[PDB]
């Protein structure tokens, strides 16, 4: 979160903690695993559910804050953290 992050961006590198992008739109299905999250968003398509199998708990969610329920444009980031700029 300063100078090396800004040379991180310019440098089109993959972020140090990751962060998942929505795929597609739609609700979302979220679960919490043993120390672990699952998110599955279930698409406002009717196609396949993608889902988002392992992300930390450390990592938290995008703000507000996630629930299950809320509804995902595509390029809405997840959980909190630096997108992968070859992601978008």
């Amino acid at each position: 979160g300063g100078l090396p992050r800004v040379q991180e961006l310019f440098e089109a590198r993959v972020p140090r903690n990751k962060a998942p992008i929505a795929d597609v739109a739609g609700r979302v299905r979220l679960e919490e695993s043993d120390k672990f999250f699952k998110i599955t968003i279930v698409p406002d398509d009717g196609g396949e559910e993608v889902v988002y199998d392992k992300l930390s708990k450390r990592q938290r969610l995008r703000v507000g804050v996630l629930s299950d329920g809320d509804h995902v444009e595509v390029g809405d980031q997840l959980m909190e953290g630096a997108a992968d700029p070859h992601e978008v």
